[PDB]
């Protein structure tokens, strides 16, 4: 993803349209902001899982690739998460089970599939709403998460194309959204402009 | 896709496995390459009706990625339909949709590559190995070492659709493979030369 003159926002890029078939229920925002945190929550014990299963399969890289992916999604749950709180101060993240990891080509395939779903359907569908009923704050949550989830197909995507041709790259997550570089090649974040120096490495 | 030391085939390569929930109707092989050549018409199709839409919406750069798929498509359709023309020599090829907003069309793209580098040319290829028809199993891995590559392509090209470049995008003269650029010097599927490819 390049580096444009300002941060993409749904006021100046064109690839937040939600899919017209959407398979997203979609409440108010509160409910929506819940419901996220919710499919994240899932998201995370996935790619935690694919990660073990990756090492154990011998594709170390990729294994770090969803790490820093499970990392990423960890960041999306904190950045809505603290919106629910505010609305409902009450509100206990939720917890899951951790689901079974099947052969890594396929996860990967699981992992894109899931992220195209988040990047064009869901978070799409979410912002919409939040744009609709004026929570400036949900639209610009929304907006990161889904950035960096078409990212996070198109990382799956390369790594699945590279599977038995992995390198020593290591992955570097951005500290406040889930950007997620692939080697050295970068100077900031392309969905919130953090220094590269500000990233994590994986 | 980087390019190994050796070509990718079903035996040395470890992203060939099937999804477990399948959408594919497996037949015989005969009946898969003619299913294959059905979705590949269909993928022709909606590529070409992207590539329009595409530059009607001001986006012509993935306008001529669009185009790029749809020419390795047919190439697919090419290799597929020369295996069944040997098997049934009367063979007629089939014809064949809506086109949305350029972002959603880039993901229609994809999900439809992933579908077919993840379980339809999967089962096709498991099918025809196990019939012992080792030139389809050769012309499925092909076409499906290619799907995988123009799902990413369609990723990265909606992660940069405001961002648009001068890039060329290369097809290979006998496989689908697309390459953005100019920065390579050999196809990492079939390893034909980057003299013999053909810009778009
Ligand atoms: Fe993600
Ligand atoms: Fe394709
Ligand atoms: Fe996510
Ligand atoms: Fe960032
Ligand atoms: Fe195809
Ligand atoms: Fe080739």
């Amino acid at each position: 993803m390049k580096v444009r003159a300002q941060v993409p926002t749904v006021k100046n890029a064109t690839n937040f349209n939600m899919v017209a078939d959407s398979k997203t229920a979609v409440g108010s925002t509160l409910e929506n902001l819940k419901a996220a945190i919710a499919g994240e929550t899932g998201a995370h014990a996935k790619y935690t899982a694919f990660a073990k299963a990756a090492r154990e399969q011998g594709y170390e890289q990729i294994a770090r690739l969803f790490e820093a992916t499970a990392a990423a999604e960890l960041i999306h749950i904190g950045l809505e998460y603290a919106l629910v709180a505010e609305m409902e101060p009450g509100y206990e993240k939720p917890t899951v089970a951790a689901p079974s990891a099947y052969s890594c080509d396929l996860n990967l395939i699981s992992g894109a599939n899931g992220e195209i779903y988040e990047t064009s359907d869901m978070y799409p569908a979410f912002i919409r709403k939040a744009q609709e009923e004026g929570n400036s704050k949900a639209v610009h949550v929304f907006t990161r998460a889904k950035l960096a989830e078409s990212v996070h197909a198109e990382r799956y995507l390369a790594a699945y194309n590279d599977i038995d041709a992995p390198d020593d790259d290591k992955f570097h997550l951005c500290p406040i959204c889930g950007y997620i570089h692939k080697g050295e090649d970068f100077e900031k974040c392309p969905i919130c402009f953090r220094p590269k120096d500000t990233f994590t490495a994986y």
